[PDB]
Parts: C-alpha cells; structure tokens; sequence
C-alpha cells in the first residue's frame, strides 16, 4: 500500500524533477516530511494499473488530458482551495482540471510547442511548411538539415494535422461530441500529407524519434526543432544559439498546437491528503517553489500570477503563448487516450507508408471515436440488475425451461444499464461478470448461486439485447 | 431442385388452398402442366431456409410484409407485366409488391381485421374497448363470454395497440428509420395495458390461442372475436348469425390493424418463371381465378379492380375496408420479421404475467430495432476486402511482426464494409469467413493460404474496429 508520513511524487522524466526534489527538501526541513520524486516510464500508464488497487504515489504529474480518465475511475482525490489561493492561479488553468464540475488536479504550468531554429545555420526562420523542401535542399548541401522533430508521438505531428481543419472532437453545446471526430477531414489529410511528403521526398526521415532530434539539433546538424519549454535547458548547454518563435503555417493557416497544461493531482487512496495539499499549495505553487523546478527545466508558462508575470519578460515565453494561442487546449476528456493512441497509430504508419494518409486517419476516425470497454464498466450502475435478478428468484421458488421439478407444478431500468453494451458483446460479459462478483458473497445457498448464474446468463435476451458467446461466471 | 415442368405452390393453412388448387387445375387441362398446391407449417420460414439452396416452391403465397426479407436475400425473381395487367390492380396494392423500386410479387387481396359478433348473444355489438368489461361481466351470467381472439399472434393485439399512438417504424422522407420505434410510447402501454387488465380479470385468457378462439366463436360460446376474411367460410357453416362490424375504439381512437396484402411471388431459383407468370396473370388474377378461391376462403378486398367491384357490394367487405382505412399498410422491409418475433414476445409475457408492459415493450423496442447479421451480411460487398488482402500478400513477399524470414530483411472502402459489424462480433467474425470462403479456391499455395488467414484475422483492427475473441476459419 502506501505509507502514510512520507509523500511519494511522480513525474515525467522530461520534466524538472531535480528542480522538484528541491521544494521537496525545503518542504522536508520545514516539515520533516520525507518527499521522493521518481520518474518511471509510461507512468501514465502505470498509475491507472496501480493507483486502481491502492498503491501508487500520493501525487501524480501529467498534461491535464489524462485526468479526466483518471477521475471518471475514482483514481483522484478531488482539490479544494479558498477561494483566495484560487485567485492566485489563471482562470484558464483552473477550468483545464475541472470534470464534471469539479477540481481534480492543480495546476502547474501551460505548455505549448514552438519552432527551434539554429541562428547560425538559419538567421531567418521560415513563415510556411511549403518553403521547408527548398531549404533541406539548400542545407543537404552544406551538409545538414532544415528541420528534425520527434514522429514517433503525435502531440509533434498534431499542430500541422490541425492547422488547415484538423481537430479531435468537436465542441458541441457545452459538450465533446466523441462521435464527431476531426481527424479524417480534409484539412487533417492535407497536413499529414504535407507532412509524408516530407518524408518521402528524403527531407526527414520516418524514425525520427525524440532523443535523435534532440541530439541532431544540439549537436547543430538540423536547422530546426519542433519542441517544448521543458527542451531548454539541454540547448542552454549546448552552446548551439537558437531562438523560439512562432510554428510554420500551413496553407496560410498558423499551426494549431494542442495547448496542455501540466497538473499534479493527488491519489484518491492516499493517506496523506493534507500534505500533499500543503506541499502543492504552500511549497510548489509559490515563486520559489516554481523557480526552483523553472531552473531545472522551464515549465512554459506558470499557472501562477505572480511567478508568470516575472517569466513572461523573456521572449521564448512569449513565443510560446503565441503558439498556445493559436493553439486548443487539449480536452481532458476519458476519451482522450484512445483518441492520442489513434492518431499515433495513423501517423506512424502513414510516416512508415504501411498506408496511405487516407486510409490510416480513416482508420483513426473510426477508432477514436469508438467507446471502450473499461469506461462503460466505470459509468455502468449495475445495482438495478443485482435487485431484479435477486427478487426474480424468489418468485421462481414455486411457479417455460424450469429449473428444478419445484418450478413444474427493476428489469426496465437494469435493461436501460446494459443497453449500454449493445455493441461489445466481450463487454456485455464483463457486465454480467461484474453483477456476479458483485453477489457471490450475499448468496447463501448453491441452488440459489447456479439459479442465479443461469438467469444472469440470458439477462441480456430478457433486454432484447445481444449477448456474448461465451462467458465464464467464475 | 426443382422439377421443370410442373408448378409447386406454397400457400398458408388458413387461406382457401382449395378453391387455388382448382384453378391449378384449370390450367392443368389448358396446358398440361401439373400445379401442385401445398400449405406447409411455417412455410413463411421454411421457404427462405430452402429457396436459398435452390429447392422450394415455384410460387410462393403470403402477405407482402415478408417479401422485402426475401428480395434483399435474392431469393424473388422480380416480376414484370405489360402495362395493361397493371391497369387492372389497384395502384395501391402495386406499391405494398414494390422493393427497391422493382415489383418482387403479384397482389392478391388487401386483408384487414374486423371485430365479428353474434348477432343472437348480441345485437348490438360496442364501440369502444372499455365498453367491454361491463359486457363480458353481464355475459359470464349467462354462461358465456364476451370476446375471443388469438393472442399467441402479435397481428391480432397490434390494432388495440396501435390505436393510441403505438407504431412500429416511423417513415421519414421516403424512408423507414429502423431506429424509430414506435411499440414502446405512452400508447402502445396504454394499448397493451388495457389488454393485459382484460386477462387480469378473468374477461380473457393468456392462453387463448387461434383455434381456441374460432371454435369458441363457431360454437357459439363468446359473443365477439377479431379475425379476418378467411374465417367467413368456418362461420358460413357454423349456424351463428354474425356480423362484420368495425374494430372497437380505444381512449377515443379507431383500432389501427396492420393491413396486408397477400402476395404471390416467384422462386428467384425456379425453372418455371414464364409458368408462374402465366399462371398469376392469366388464371388466378382473373374473375374466375379469384372466385374459385374466394369460393374455398374469402379473400378479403381482392386486388383486381373488376372482380372487386363485384365483392365490394358484401358489407363484410365493406366493413373490412373500414377497418384497413382506419389502419396501415405494413412494411415489407427485411426489419419486419425482427419486429414482428419481437412484438410477439413482449406480448405474451406481458399477458402470462412473467414481465410488465413496461419492460417488455421496452425490450421490444430494443430488440426490434437492433440489425440483425444475415441482413448485414447480404448487404455486404466484400470484393474491396478480398482484393485489399490479397494486394497486401504480394507486397509482403519482400519487405513489424514479419511471417517469415524472408520478410525480415482499397483498404479504406474495404473498411467502409467492415464498419457494418462493429456492434457484432460474431458477425465481424462471420464476415471474415466469407472473405475466406470467396477466396479459398483463388489462392494456389499453402504459404499463401496461411499468410492470408493471419492477415484477415487482424483485419478489422487495421480498421480500427471491434474483432471476435475467437474466429475459426476452415
Ligand atoms: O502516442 C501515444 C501516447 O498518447 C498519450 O500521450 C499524450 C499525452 O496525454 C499528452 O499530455 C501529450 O504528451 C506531452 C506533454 O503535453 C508534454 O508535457 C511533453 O511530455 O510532451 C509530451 C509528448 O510526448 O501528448 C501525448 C501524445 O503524443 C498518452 O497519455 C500515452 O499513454 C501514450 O503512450
Ligand atoms: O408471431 C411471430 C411471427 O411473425 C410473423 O408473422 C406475421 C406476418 O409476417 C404477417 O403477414 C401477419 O400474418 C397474418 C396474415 O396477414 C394473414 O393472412 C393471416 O395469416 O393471419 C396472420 C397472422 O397469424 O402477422 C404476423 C404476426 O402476427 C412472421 O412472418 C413469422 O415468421 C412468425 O412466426
Ligand atoms: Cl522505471
Ligand atoms: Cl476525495
Ligand atoms: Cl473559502
Ligand atoms: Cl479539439
Ligand atoms: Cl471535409
Ligand atoms: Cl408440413
Ligand atoms: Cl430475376
Ligand atoms: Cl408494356
Ligand atoms: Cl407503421
Ligand atoms: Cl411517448
């Protein structure tokens, strides 16, 4: 589980994590409160595995994209400031960690992509993708190359698939309507195909990944990265000079950026809710606590008033709200995930030509747009069908297909729950499996268990609805 | 197969296969062509499970409702007559043949239910539903009953429900919305509600069933029951003095029954067409035709404008009209029959008690509305998927996950058909063992075969759509 005293923090590994320790040191000497900050791989990933049966850290770093997924599993404990504290942070990064409503993590910092150019190697940046072919041309002579941006994530690839008309789920009424998904439009399909053609035209190469445009641009071998806030610090070392300004345009449109903003939330299994309010709020969330993690690597623009009003005077900052801008924040949405891991697929097969633009973003859109499992379980109140089925056998106990020759002399609104996995019948089995969990241990007999079982099992028929081949009711 | 030369006829037990067999004769001694004529059980069934391998009737009698699921499974041969026959039919009974713009059957009779009394227990038959538990109360008194019909069959209880609002699939544009389903609204309840309270207190029986009711009726032991032309003849010769009078009417409204137009269509697999065709059109839709049936069994308002013009002098006709006016044509889609188990069962266990009216309409409408996957499957133009993998074998004879060690140095509008079985797993997997089966005898290796199998499997997630857990593919 997780010990209460100490406060355990993730974050990711691109991230001021040393800068962090820091506040966690000074939180320690003030507090005796031991503070560990680690960066584990896929720790996105990893929490949703962990923090479900009550392990994890008591707080967990990321874009706030992912929290709404993290929420709807009841994963995070919901954050309550005065209303004075509140009025410290930006209006918009609050609205960023409300779902449904409510507070779910605190803000840390907004963070936007931006166009990195070698001022030696490229004075005057370019205003269009369209003039990027002819300059790798021009520097494939010199003996270097025009741009370098990490492919293998579609956060890099997304601000030129969005700029002519791409986008993820549209905005309808107060809502994302996770039907309407923007990927396969015609705007989409012109961005990424720009961007293919880039690829195949020998101007950057399909697995190109992070670490090998990091390195290609700090070492001063491509005239331009695509980057973020947090890459900073790694070029202030590296003696390349390079200046931060606004992403290309494509088709005339500015490149649309999925604006995020980094939030730490706190572990809704933790024993430590105090603390870690107190770090966040009294430590982190100050001018020398922000400092402090802003030295190791930027955050971008600080969610905090005060500490943002010092870092906006330096012009890569700038540069960066004018991307965000002309940017969207990302949604956050449960959603969310299944719709990155859709476009990531896209893209990579497209930059690999495993397929067209046409048909992988077609493939995108269908997928991201589709309902998993995992969230209708979530949202699902079974309780109703748990009632019916339980009375159902009472009446069953003296009264076509008899149970036993004892049998031979609530159900609309638990159908209304399992409409919900009309179309997923491998679901339709974990719903029925989760009713029977659910009552294994109020189930004094075994006739009643079996009699419960078969009934269960064609539950689904009852409902006029489909019904899995085969499930095990263990 | 079917034997050339000879005409089988399949026509319902309840319909005057008499009075058609005679006609069959007649054109027996004009041609010499033998016109067998047989009423099988469940012939409505039998025929689409035998006409598909190519056996089955030459003709093939029911009402127009069941057509459209035979046309779309390519199981009718369209038929075609000079304009002048046409003139001679109702412009109305054309339509309820007509499918995908082409005419799939020939119009006999439009069929319509009618409420039937015993003038002697009661000469003045009700007007309204409500009316009916006084009657039955003041009739049990004298030993009998008020009314009696078939409730083991959803067309006979539809006109009560229907009467207040109930429908089964609203037309919007020219076109039924299968998803707009009408059996579950304020009416069809208050409809099915009425009925069930007539069970509830002993003025009916869940377990009346048809013939329970004709012969209470004949024997004069329920003063009224709802039927339709075909039960005249039994009643000629049963010594009650009946009427044919008007459906009651509910909250105020007509009872609304589901007309239908008995058809005679042609096996899309038989030998005979020009026969067949001849048959119809020159014998049976002729004066003499349909009297020598209407003699056997009474047709109902028949589809030949002369001879009708004959018929329509018979109030029982009149009446009959009266009824079909108050009520609707219904569809012939292929949805029909999903609608019409659906209804079915709702019904009875609403009347046997075993669900409410709530619940069962409610899983009617569900149930009714839900895609079924032969139709899917008919529907389904797999030729792009069979050509998109094969495509995919050759261009992999030579370049992640690769099959072998030699590959370790159309997709969108295939997936556009795939998109069909989404909700459906045993379908996805059912329309792979197609692509699999068209295919089997096209592909010459084994390598090939294997290497084909591997790639259909994983099909639907390059799709990124929904797959079965298990899919044998023989
Ligand atoms: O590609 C598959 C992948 O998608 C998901 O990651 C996304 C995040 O949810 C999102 O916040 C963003 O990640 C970036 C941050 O905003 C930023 O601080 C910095 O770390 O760059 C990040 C990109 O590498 O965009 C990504 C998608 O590219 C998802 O959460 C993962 O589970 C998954 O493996
Ligand atoms: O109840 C289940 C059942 O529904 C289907 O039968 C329907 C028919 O499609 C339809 O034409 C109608 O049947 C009647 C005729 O119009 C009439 O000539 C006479 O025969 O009375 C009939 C009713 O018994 O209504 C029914 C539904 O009640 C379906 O086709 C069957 O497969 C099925 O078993
Ligand atoms: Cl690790
Ligand atoms: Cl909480
Ligand atoms: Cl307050
Ligand atoms: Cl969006
Ligand atoms: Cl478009
Ligand atoms: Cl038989
Ligand atoms: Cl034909
Ligand atoms: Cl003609
Ligand atoms: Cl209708
Ligand atoms: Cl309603």
């Amino acid at each position: 589980k997780i010990e209460e005293g100490k406060l355990v923090i993730w974050i990711n590994g691109d991230k001021g994590y040393n800068g962090l320790a820091e506040v966690g040191k000074k939180f320690e000497k003030d507090t005796g409160i031991k503070v560990t900050v680690e960066h584990p791989d896929k720790l996105e990933e990893k929490f949703p595995q962990v923090a479900a049966t009550g392990d994890g850290p008591d707080i967990i770093f990321w874009a706030h994209d992912r929290f709404g997924g993290y929420a709807q599993s009841g994963l995070l404990a919901e954050i309550t400031p005065a209303a004075a504290f509140q009025d410290k942070l930006y209006p918009f990064t609050w609205d960023a960690v409300r779902y449904n409503g409510k507070l779910i993590a605190y803000p840390i910092a907004v963070e936007a992509l931006s166009l990195i150019y070698n001022k030696d190697l490229l004075p005057n940046p370019p205003k269009t993708w369209e003039e990027i072919p002819a300059l790798d041309k021009e520097l494939k002579a010199k003996g270097k190359s025009a741009l370098m941006f990490n492919l293998q994530e579609p956060y890099f690839t997304w601000p030129l698939i969005a700029a002519d008309g791409g986008y993820a789920f549209k905005y309808a009424a107060g809502k994302y309507d996770i039907k309407d998904v923007g990927v396969d439009n015609a705007g989409a399909k012109a961005g990424l195909t720009f961007l293919v053609d880039l690829i195949k035209n020998k101007h950057m190469n399909a697995d190109t990944d992070y670490s090998i445009a990091e390195a290609a641009f700090n070492k001063g071998e491509t005239a331009m990265t695509i980057n973020g806030p947090w890459a900073w610090s790694n070029i202030d070392t590296s003696a390349v000079n390079y200046g931060v300004t606004v992403l290309p345009t494509f088709k005339g449109q500015p490149s649309k950026p999925f604006v995020g903003v980094l939030s730490a939330g706190i572990n809704a299994a933790s024993p430590n809710k105090e603390l870690a309010k107190e770090f966040l709020e009294n430590y982190l969330l100050t001018d020398e606590g922000l400092e402090a993690v802003n030295k190791d690597k930027p955050l971008g623009a600080v969610a905090l008033k005060s500490y943002e009003e010092e870092l906006a005077k330096d012009p890569r900052i700038a540069a960066t709200m004018e991307n965000a801008q002309k940017g969207e924040i990302m949604p956050n949405i449960p959603q969310m995930s299944a719709f990155w891991y859709a476009v990531r697929t896209a893209v990579i097969n497209a930059a690999s030509g495993r397929q067209t633009v046409d048909a992988a973003l077609a493939a995108a859109q269908t997928n991201a747009a589709a309902r998993r499992c995992q969230s209708q379980l979530e949202r699902a109140n079974l309780r109703p069908c748990e009632q019916h089925l339980m009375q159902k056998i009472q009446r069953d106990e003296d009264s076509r297909d008899p149970y036993s020759p004892s049998q031979d002399p609530h159900q609309e609104r638990c159908c209304n729950e399992l409409n919900e996995f009309e179309n997923n019948q491998r679901c339709m089995c974990e719903a029925l499996q989760q009713i029977m969990e659910n009552q294994s241990d109020r189930l004094q007999g075994r006739q009643q268990e079996q009699q419960f079982k078969r009934e269960l099992r064609n539950l689904p028929q009852q409902c006029g609805l489909r019904a899995p081949q085969r499930c095990d009711l263990d």
